[PDB]
């Protein structure tokens, strides 16, 4: 039997979390009592499997088991076309209330009244809302949740304790699916291959000193956690993230010398730490690249006899003396070479064909480092929410077909790329800024996915993982787009507002000069500021 295998390994609170997780991802509007009864029932019945792993219906699989209970079109079908079923029917955007925290004290009494319900609670909404939220982690995030309730419902100030974690709390969530989210898609619109080059250059870039050997297996153990925790496998991706994450600590001393803090923690704060460890210092006197990729008799042969395997070499190669790019370069240079030995290997003399491979690098090096110098300067000549505008308005016309909210939402989170990144040594830059625009790019992707608009923001989604960012920034503005026909609130609100009327200002007219938009803004803010002083507000607000 399965069930009992992974209910041992886990333990019954995590089972059991996990289990609800599953659940609340496949059906996101299914009400949340009606979730944990079909928990409660599984867990019991993995309990009896426990007792009797030759007791009946333990012989089977997990998914047949959830989905059977989940099922009490998809129901009409069976495994596996069910699972994917489910799988396929995973909402990114749901027509999900807005959750908002009820007053400090409202909570503080639920969460003595009820301690455990109040967990599941959280769990159950988050995850309903962020259905590839990487589900391991939801839990030190649950745990973390947890911990803020203990010590704030207990102390002077509850408010000035417990809000300000959540505020943390939120972000850091918000982060975390989205990096996910990244890493599913990647999976599931590319396939592993695409893949494991991700991991093979971040891994090699986390752990310089490792053999390409150990690298290698890093990545097939990772691979295979986050297959799993994306096709919804979530128990046994859990186990198995444990298992590695056990794993590369008894081994710690062949990976990085940065794990030591790391390893030293219980089950979930290690997986989390080492997920999030520093790079490990640039080992010496490395022998240039160019000997073994381009000097070499034997390119071309190896490039025959394993190109995987020496593509693969090549990249962690490369990728473990360059910290100082993003992954998504290094990704590029690699296939830009994959493409090179190609050409150059069905050539006369090939050692001269591909023998000048890296210049073409220069380019695709360039291109960034600029594009951020750039928007750096601007970001710290603007700030950041005068920032967002300046993105928002650029991406409005680049795709002014795409919904406000999606504009609004994402121009937002490129916005947060200055504050992040800016701060840090140029040496730093590239690899934070770039591989989180390549996030909030995929945001983008998948919103608009969903409900598609725009055949250029589908081209450049669908063409290449790895040169979206420059698919996108390469747009300029659509000209075949046909221009389209509360006092109350917090600094962040009033933001998203301004800013939401800033998109139907530039889809109105998208050949508006940034002053003639100065005027028409400024006006708007004015007007508002003026209906707020008050009398009849709404009577003012009438225009
Ligand atoms: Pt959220
Ligand atoms: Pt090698």
């Amino acid at each position: 039997s399965e069930v009992a295998h992974r209910f041992k390994d886990l333990g019954e609170e995590n089972f059991k979390a996990l289990v609800l997780i599953a659940f609340a991802q496949y059906l996101q509007q299914c009400p949340f009592e009606d979730h944990v009864k079909l928990v409660n029932e599984v867990t019991e019945f993995a309990k009896t499997c426990v007792a009797d792993e030759s007791a009946e219906n333990c012989d089977k699989s997990l998914h047949t088991l959830f989905g059977d209970k989940l099922c009490t079109d998809c129901c009409a079908k069976q495994e596996p076309e069910r699972n994917e079923c489910f799988l396929q029917h995973k909402d990114d955007n749901p027509n999900l209330p807005r959750l908002v925290r009820p007053e400090v004290d409202v909570m503080c009494t639920a969460f003595h009244d009820n301690e455990e319900t109040f967990l599941k609670k959280y769990l159950y909404e988050i995850a309903r809302r962020h259905p590839y939220f990487y589900a391991p982690e939801l839990l030190f995030f649950a745990k973390r949740y947890k911990a803020a309730f203990t010590e704030c419902c207990q102390a002077a100030d509850k408010a000035a304790c417990l809000l300000p974690k959540l505020d943390e709390l939120r972000d850091e969530g918000k982060a975390s699916s989205a990096k996910q989210r990244l890493k599913c898609a990647s999976l599931q619109k590319f396939g592993e291959r695409a893949f494991k080059a991700w991991a093979v250059a971040r891994l090699s870039q986390r752990f310089p000193k490792a053999e390409f050997a150990e690298v290698s297996k890093l990545v097939t153990d990772l691979t295979k956690v986050h297959t799993e925790c994306c096709h919804g496998d979530l128990l046994e991706c859990a186990d198995d993230r444990a298992d590695l994450a056990k794993y590369i600590c008894e081994n710690q001393d062949s990976i990085s010398s940065k794990l030591k803090e790391c390893c030293e923690k219980p089950l979930l704060e290690k997986s989390h730490c080492i997920a999030e460890v520093e790079n490990d210092e640039m080992p010496a006197d490395l022998p240039s690249l160019a000997a073994d990729f381009v000097e070499s008799k034997d390119v071309c042969k190896n490039y025959a006899e394993a190109k995987d395997v020496f593509l693969g070499m090549f990249l962690y190669e490369y990728a473990r003396r360059h910290p100082d790019y993003s992954v998504v370069l290094l990704l590029r240079l690699a296939k830009t070479y994959e493409t090179t030995l190609e050409k150059c290997c069905a050539a006369a003399d090939p050692h001269e064909c591909y023998a000048k491979v890296f210049d073409e690098f220069k380019p695709l090096v360039e291109e960034p480092q600029n594009l951020i110098k750039q928007n750096c300067e601007l970001f710290e000549q603007l700030g950041e929410y005068k920032f967002q505008n300046a993105l928002l308005v650029r991406y409005t016309k680049k795709v002014p077909q795409v919904s406000t909210p999606t504009l609004v939402e994402v121009s937002r989170n490129l916005g947060k790329v200055g504050s992040k990144c800016c701060k840090h040594p140029e040496a730093k830059r590239m690899p934070c800024a770039e591989d989180y625009l390549s996030v909030v790019l995929n945001q983008l992707c998948v919103l608009h996915e969903k409900t598609p608009v725009s055949d250029r923001v589908t081209k450049c989604c669908t063409e290449s993982l790895v040169n979206r960012r420059p698919c996108f920034s390469a747009l300029e503005v659509d000209e075949t787009y046909v221009p389209k026909e509360i006092c109350t609130l917090s600094e962040k609100e009033r933001q998203i507002k301004k800013q939401t009327a800033l998109v139907e200002l530039v889809k109105h007219k998208p050949k508006a000069t940034k002053e003639q938009l100065k005027a028409v803004m400024d006006d708007f803010a004015a007007f508002v500021e003026k209906c707020c002083k008050a009398d009849d507000k709404e009577t003012c607000f009438a225009e």
